[PDB]
C-alpha cells in the first residue's frame, strides 16, 4: 500500500471511493478503489476473469480492515462521454461498436456464470483507441434495473445484464435515459407505462413474483417506434428483444452478437477531451 501516490479522486464507486494513483515503484498509473472472507475469495475469482472488454483488476491488497482494488486506468466513463455528446449525439457507428464490445464482454462473463448486476453508463470505461470495458461488478440509481429484480426475484439470471444494456443502448441513441425512475415503484411503473403492464400472457409466472400485486395499474404497450426514434429497424428489433419481460425469452449476449444489426459493425475511435 505504501507503494502508491494518490493523484486525485476520479469518482466514487458503489462500494467505495476510487482514486488515480501512481505506483511509487514501477511508476505505472492505475485506479485504486478503497473498499468478509467470502468476498475475499469472491473477488479473487475476478482476478482470473480477464477479457479485452473487462477493466483489468491488476491486484488486490487486503490490509488492516481496508480492502484496496488496483485497476487499470481508463480516463473517461460512458456517462461523461454521453453528456459531452448530448448536443451532437454519439455517431451510430460508435454506438454500434460499443454495444457489440459490451455484449462480447457480457457473453464472456455469463459463460463463466458471472453476472454484472449493476450495469450503468458510469461503470463503463472508454479509451482513445475506441474500446469500452465493464467496471464495478456488483457482489443508488435504479434506471437500469431489470423488472424481475424489481419484482422480488432473488435468484435472477444473467438476463438482468441484457436488460440493463438494452436500457443503455436506448439512452445512447436518444440521449435521454429510457426509464429514469426515482423510486422502486416509479421505476417499475415507468417500465410498465412503456412496455405495457406484464401479465401471464407475455411473462408466464409474473403474477407469482414476490412483489407483484394485482393492484398494479394496467397500462398498454406503447408504439416501439416511439421509444427510440430514429433508430433503424435492425436496432429497434434488437432492443425489443433485450427488453423482453420474460427473462428466458430475453436475448442472450452471445445470440445478440449474431443479430443483423452488427452485420456492418466497425471500430471507430471516439474524440475524447482528456
Ligand atoms: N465506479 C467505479 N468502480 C470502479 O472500480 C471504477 C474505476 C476502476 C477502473 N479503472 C479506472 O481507471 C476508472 N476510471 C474511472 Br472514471 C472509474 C474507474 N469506477
Amino acid at each position: 500500500m505504501e507503494n502508491f501516490q494518490k493523484v486525485e479522486k476520479i469518482g466514487e464507486g458503489t462500494y467505495g471511493v476510487v482514486y488515480k494513483a501512481r505506483n511509487k515503484l514501477t511508476g505505472e498509473v492505475v485506479a485504486l478503489k478503497k473498499i468478509p472472507s467470502t468476498a475475499i475469495r469472491e473477488i479473487s475469482l475476478l482476478k482470473e476473469l480477464n477479457h479485452p472488454n473487462i477493466v483489468k483488476l491488476l491486484d488486490v491488497i487486503h490490509t488492516e480492515n481496508k480492502l484496496y482494488l488496483v485497476f487499470e486506468f481508463l480516463h473517461q466513463d460512458l456517462k461523461k462521454f454521453m453528456d459531452a455528446s448530448a448536443l451532437t449525439g454519439i455517431p451510430l457507428p460508435l454506438i454500434k461498436s460499443y454495444l457489440f464490445q459490451l455484449l462480447q464482454g457480457l457473453a464472456f462473463c455469463h459463460s463463466h456464470r458471472v453476472l454484472h448486476r449493476d450495469l450503468k453508463p458510469q461503470n463503463l470505461l472508454i479509451n482513445t483507441e475506441g474500446a469500452i470495458k465493464l467496471a464495478d461488478f456488483g457482489l443508488v440509481t435504479l434506471w437500469y434495473r431489470a423488472p424481475e429484480i424489481l419484482l422480488g426475484c432473488k435468484y435472477y439470471s444473467t438476463a438482468v445484464d441484457i436488460w440493463s444494456l438494452g436500457c443503455i443502448f436506448a439512452e445512447m441513441v436518444t440521449r435521454r435515459a429510457l426509464f429514469p425512475g426515482d423510486s422502486e415503484i416509479d421505476q417499475l411503473f415507468r417500465i410498465f407505462r412503456t412496455l405495457g403492464t406484464p401479465d401471464e400472457v407475455v411473462w408466464p409466472g409474473v403474477t407469482s413474483m414476490p412483489d407483484y400485486k394485482p393492484s398494479f395499474p394496467k397500462w398498454a404497450r406503447q408504439d416501439f417506434s416511439k421509444v427510440v426514434p430514429p433508430l433503424d429497424e435492425d436496432g429497434r428489433s434488437l432492443l425489443s428483444q433485450m427488453l423482453h419481460y420474460d427473462p428466458n425469452k430475453r436475448i442472450s449476449a452471445k445470440a445478440a452478437l449474431a443479430h443483423p444489426f452488427f452485420q456492418d459493425v466497425t471500430k471507430p475511435v471516439p474524440h475524447l477531451r482528456l
